[PDB]
């Protein structure tokens, strides 16, 4: 059932399905991409990151059946990204996470051919030049998303806030208040990033991002992970269908240039 409103990561809609109703979806600066730090290149330029994020922005996590999304009272300029590749106040939108049906695969960005198991994703937009998301996201300069890579390692208590929820959001269309989210204490310690052009890797995959893929990883328990997989792709009152996988493969460099903000 592929289509302009319906698309998924499963056998009939999955990524290699989407260029059916996204031909974008081929286009010359589409995300994740593979890291390859052999073709890295460090430019002294490149700022380090300047960030705010104030714990009363969160306001609801719920079930998108794509993943959970963290969504934040963009309407005021509490809680923005500065500083980095950036020109201009990025303002703090949403955060949701991609993963794999097992722990070995789950990133979407692969850094020298390795999978990390599962990629936290922090989109802003730029609230300088642009009214809203909207609008913004429809332009090259338009949006700046952190991506972070969790691995398995020993329990994460900040993230544990967010799998406390998700029995509450199990089917697609369920949301809880979630607010007093410490975001800035979910970042590793290390600001260190990559960065390239790109896009939103899920339709409209519309190319206005600047992607920041921090360096360090932070960890999360097979456990933790495990419970994101309990999520449903379906509502309810629909057939049942788990969420296994949400994550989009790599796409062609097609020439960008991957920079480091450090060496
Ligand atoms: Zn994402």
């Amino acid at each position: 059932s592929m289509s302009r409103l319906s698309w998924g990561y499963r056998e009939h809609n999955g990524p290699i399905h989407w260029k059916e109703f996204f031909p974008i979806a081929d286009g010359d600066q589409q995300s994740p991409i593979e890291i390859k730090t052999k073709e890295v290149k460090y430019d002294s330029s490149l700022r380090p990151l300047s960030i705010k994020y104030d714990p009363s922005s969160a306001k609801i996590i719920s079930n998108s059946g794509h993943s959970f999304n963290v969504d934040f009272d963009d309407t005021e300029n509490k809680s923005v990204l500065r500083g980095g590749p950036l020109t201009g106040s990025y303002r703090l939108r949403q955060v949701h996470l991609h993963w794999g049906s097992a722990d070995d695969h789950g990133s979407e960005h692969i850094v020298d051919g390795v999978s990390y198991a599962a990629e936290l994703h922090v989109v802003h937009w730029n609230s300088d030049k642009y009214p809203s998301f909207v609008e913004a996201a429809h332009e090259p300069d338009g949006l700046a998303v952190l991506g972070v890579f969790l691995q398995i390692g020993e329990p994460n208590s900040q993230l544990q806030k967010i799998t406390d929820t998700l029995d509450s959001i199990k089917e697609k269309g369920k949301q809880t208040r979630f607010t007093n989210f410490d975001l800035l204490s979910l970042l590793p310690p290390s600001w260190d990033y990559w960065t390239y052009p790109g896009s939103l890797t899920v339709p409209p995959l519309l190319e206005s991002v600047t992607w920041i893929v921090l360096k360090q990883p932070i960890n999360i328990s097979s456990q933790q992970l495990a419970k994101f997989r309990s999520l449903l792709c379906t509502a309810e009152g629909e057939a049942a269908a788990f969420l296994v996988s949400n994550h989009r493969p790599p796409q062609p460099l097609k020439g960008r240039k991957v920079r480091a903000s450090f060496h």
